RNA sequence: AAAAAAAAA
């Protein structure tokens, strides 16, 4: 018969097709055999008669079954030649390789050159890779960095435009004063809950209070009661389900999963306002082992809105925070519990995969200024520990009550991927591990990292381990979370900005808090949808991560384009057939050193060790080597910084 | 070129 699979385009816009079969078989397809297909398209293909060159079969596309996109971002150009106007579009995406004939009836008379637009394909000629396109949206000035970020979101299918019906529905909502007197809702408004968040955030989902008892501690994790305001399958909910999460882009810019009157006002646990929450209350003994837990709706008043910067500076006795003594005692008790919890998590097995992370600072016109390294201090570590224990507790409560739910899962990595990792890292003098590769535990990977922290190449070690370990995702099947270290885990603590957390809250309400206010058909309708919700969230998480990486590259190469001629030190992060990727120390960005212009020899890529070796002199470039290199150009088409060795 | 845990965002 005929085969079917998804096309992925890479270097030079050749690529491969991943079949939909059981084996997920991979076939190579050269540019010349794409027959009009674009990156991400689902295609029908045939396997060519020609004998396999090696590695895998080569393929050709027969037809396109379903396009990955309907709109594409691009730059519109107009010029006058003779007495006739000429239109051109240059697609933002370098994998959009078709030559475009612009339908003139789609061009407003007032559309000026160098305007970012979105277009659709009206027709295509598979034999010449030329197509007719129509402008569908005018986005704005092509030189404005914010317009390019919005184009990137559009190119990744990420909704960002205001939805007028949804904003009007959200503006109708208000605080129901009578909800707090419900018998099922515990009044906790006297307790000294507080919030600790980055200084600029206005969506505050979580508040904490920790009390000491003679036998140990009681922790209160209060999470904004989003399900109270957002009814399932309402206009607001449907839009939230489409987004699946809030998006945070550089420089301030947030696309919220929920509109602002909810995300930053009615649900945000803002200081001094009465707010409805769902509380996970956990009592601990003096060893930090969970003794009991209860979940229940409540009312709170946050007493203080703190930043991470404020709490960390207070920790080092440099400055101090203006709050009641009950808050001070809760914060001190929260830190004691958090250090204690951290110790219990390491004992049970948990993999600390921390590494360098960055953010891009932009000015008032969205132009990038500099790159900052992020820190993850005690206060951020403290909140993280309390949020993890609540998430894990809720996962177990729902499982124990036999309620189907979406877990946050992370499977054990395969034996083959680990062995591949082991060989790669031996050239970096990372110890060979002693554990069994089929059975290796979280505890054993953590110990393995530990016996190597002082190695100069520990940073790239963690990078390679992170790729070996792979993606976490959501699943209704009760799979383990290998890197966190638990057999059951979910996302409960952030429903203002993640749709899964909202779903978890709904499950709590419908099965445990007020099952009597819902019918069995409501419970079964949600149960039947869980796997589709997990699928959409997983698919959209990929799009968001790709969107962030596009924006990081666009903004970082735009910033470096003004620093041509500076020399940067760094280390080799990857070796490819077309050259070396070097990660620059000062900005954590990978630049490309093209193979052809490496000095002193002619270098050949050898896939065996993933090195470049010089045909004479035996010079070897390998992953991890320290380098110094010159910034020679910015490739604005592919958004790669190109470097030359010094 | 390829890709990633956790947490607050
Ligand atoms: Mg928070």
């Amino acid at each position: 018969k005929k085969l079917q699979g998804i096309l992925t385009l890479g270097n030079k816009n050749s690529g491969f097709i991943r079949s939909l079969d059981d084996d997920k078989t991979v076939y190579y397809v050269h540019y010349s055999n794409l027959t009009g297909a674009l990156d991400g398209d689902l295609v029908e293909f045939c396997k060519l008669d020609k004998p396999q060159f090696g590695d895998k079969f080569d393929a050709a596309v027969i037809t396109i079954l379903k396009r990955a996109r309907i709109l594409y971002a691009g730059n519109f150009l107009v010029d006058q030649n003779e007495f006739a106007l000429e239109y051109k579009i240059v697609a933002d995406n370098p994998r959009f390789y078709l030559t475009m004939i612009v339908n003139p009836d789609s061009i407003p008379n007032n559309l000026a050159s160098n305007t970012k637009i979105a277009f659709q394909i009206d027709e295509y000629d598979p034999d010449n890779n030329l197509c007719k396109v129509s402008v569908q949206q005018v986005l704005g000035n092509n030189d404005d960095p914010l317009i390019n970020i919005k184009a990137i979101m559009l190119d990744n299918s990420i909704v960002f435009e205001t939805n007028d019906v949804v904003e009007q529905h959200a503006n109708k909502l208000s605080f129901d004063t009578e909800e707090q007197h419900k018998a099922y809702r515990q009044d906790l408004t006297d307790l000294a809950f507080v919030t600790v968040d980055p200084t600029t955030s206005k969506d505050l989902a979580d508040a904490i209070y920790v009390k000491t008892i003679p036998t140990g501690f009681v922790l209160y994790v209060a999470i904004a009661d989003v399900a109270h305001y957002v009814n399932r399958n309402s206009e607001i909910d449907i839009e939230a389900k489409h987004k699946t999460s809030s998006i945070y882009l550089p420089g301030h810019y947030v696309v919220p999963m929920l509109p602002e009157q909810l995300s930053n006002q009615l649900c945000s646990l803002n200081p001094a306002q009465k707010r409805y929450v769902v509380v996970c209350e956990i009592s601990f003994d003096n060893q930090g082992r969970i003794k009991t837990n209860k979940l229940y709706p409540a009312t709170i008043i946050s007493k203080n809105r703190f930043s991470y910067d404020q709490v960390n500076k207070w920790l080092n006795n440099k400055s101090e925070l203006n709050c009641d003594e009950t808050v001070i005692n809760s914060l001190k008790a929260a830190f004691t519990l958090s250090d204690l919890i951290q110790a219990q998590r390491q004992k049970r097995g948990t993999i600390d995969l921390s590494h360098k992370e960055t953010e891009i600072v932009v000015d008032e016109h969205y132009f990038p200024i500099k790159i900052n390294f992020l820190v993850h201090d005690k206060a951020e570590t403290m909140i993280e520990n309390l949020m993890v224990v609540a998430n894990e507790t809720v996962a177990w409560v729902l499982t124990n009550n036999k309620i189907a739910l979406p877990y946050r899962v992370h499977p054990r990595p395969s034996k083959k991927k680990l062995q591949s990792l082991i060989e790669t890292v031996g050239e970096l003098n990372i110890t060979k591990p002693q554990f069994n590769l089929d059975t290796v535990t979280s505890s054993q990977i953590a110990s393995w990292l530990n016996e190597n922290k002082d190695n100069p190449s520990y940073e790239i070690f963690v990078i390679l381990l992170l790729r070996t370990l792979g993606k976490a995702f959501y699943s209704v099947n009760p799979l383990m979370h290998f890197s966190i270290g638990s057999n059951h885990y979910t996302h409960f603590t952030s429903p203002i900005r993640r749709y899964i957390d909202l779903t978890i809250h709904r499950l709590l309400w419908m099965h445990l808090f007020t099952p009597d206010q819902f019918t069995d058909n409501e419970r079964d309708q949600l149960k039947q949808e869980l796997e589709k919700i997990a699928d959409t969230v997983n698919d959209t998480e990929i799009k968001i991560i790709n969107c962030e990486r596009n924006a990081n590259d666009y903004l970082t190469t735009l910033l470096l384009s003004k620093q041509i001629g500076k020399t940067f030190s760094g280390f080799i992060s990857a070796i490819t057939s077309f050259g070396i990727f070097m990660r620059m120390d000062e900005n954590n960005f990978d630049g490309l050193i093209k193979i052809t212009t490496i000095p002193d020899d002619f270098f050949i890529f050898e896939k065996e060790k993933m090195v470049l070796k010089g045909r004479k002199t035996n010079k070897v470039y390998k992953i991890g080597d320290r380098l110094e290199a010159k910034l020679s150009e910015i490739d604005f088409i592919q958004k790669r910084a190109i470097l030359t060795l010094i």
